[PDB]
Parts: structure tokens; sequence; C-alpha cells
């Protein structure tokens, strides 16, 4: 599924993200766009051979199982595979587990690239929340 900008940040806030761990939902917003571009189905093949799965592109060394990445581990206790799902509940409760491993939301380089220090705010501006 690709959601909309403010069909997410619904979804988002419906389920908790906003300011979980003091994160803003502009920045869940903000992050989930460059990893994924708001598609569920997105996937991407890292060099060590772990994939990263879902709109918040997240990887199979530590938190789901894919059964194809050797040495991993399965800390949301889910298959990856959930993380494509239209319903972005195993996406939500697995980032919880991920923005709390100590480094908040730099554990997606990509949101530490584009999206920290940022206006984020504008993400979610025009929503009806
Ligand atoms: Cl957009
Ligand atoms: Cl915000
Ligand atoms: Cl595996
Ligand atoms: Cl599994
Ligand atoms: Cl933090
Ligand atoms: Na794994």
């Amino acid at each position: 599924k690709v959601f909309g900008r403010c069909e997410l940040a619904a979804a988002m806030k419906r389920h908790g993200l906003d300011n979980y761990r003091g994160y803003s939902l502009g920045n869940w917003v903000c992050a989930a766009k460059f990893e994924s571009n708001f598609n569920t189905q997105a996937t991407n093949r890292n060099t060590d051979g772990s994939t990263d799965y879902g709109i918040l592109q997240i990887n199979s060394r530590w938190w789901c199982n894919d059964g194809r990445t050797p040495g991993s581990r399965n800390l949301c206790n889910i298959p990856c595979s959930a993380l494509l799902s239209s319903d972005i509940t195993a996406s939500v409760n697995c980032a919880k587990k991920i923005v709390s491993d100590g480094n908040g939301m730099n554990a997606w380089v990509a949101w530490r690239n584009r999206c920290k220090g940022t206006d984020v705010q504008a993400w979610i501006r025009g929503c009806r929340l």
C-alpha cells in the first residue's frame, strides 16, 4: 500500500508514534518518506546480505526474521514479511523498539541525513489529526 502523506500521519498517530521517545509525528513521516516513499511494500538489499522492509525500512540483521540473513536476530519477533502489510501495526511496534535502542531516530540513517534538524512539522502541516 502506498499511503498518502496525511493518511500515514494519522495512522502513525493512531498507533501511538506521535512524540514516542520524544519524536514528534513529523519526524516519523519524514523518515518514512525518505525510507520508502510511503510504500509498505518497499524492500532493499544491503551489501552484507540483510534486507530492509516496509515503510521504515527495518533491517533483518537485528529486527525481523527473513530466513536468509546469517547470524541475525529477530528482536521484534516477527517475520520480515509482516513489515510489508497494508496494516502498519507491525512496522510501528517494531519501530518503537528500534527507537528505544539507545540512539533514538539516528538508527535510521536517512532520518539523520535528511530529517534531523529540519522543519519536520512541514510533513504534517494541513493534515486533520
Ligand atoms: Cl509527500
Ligand atoms: Cl512534527
Ligand atoms: Cl536468518
Ligand atoms: Cl518468522
Ligand atoms: Cl533520543
Ligand atoms: Na533476522
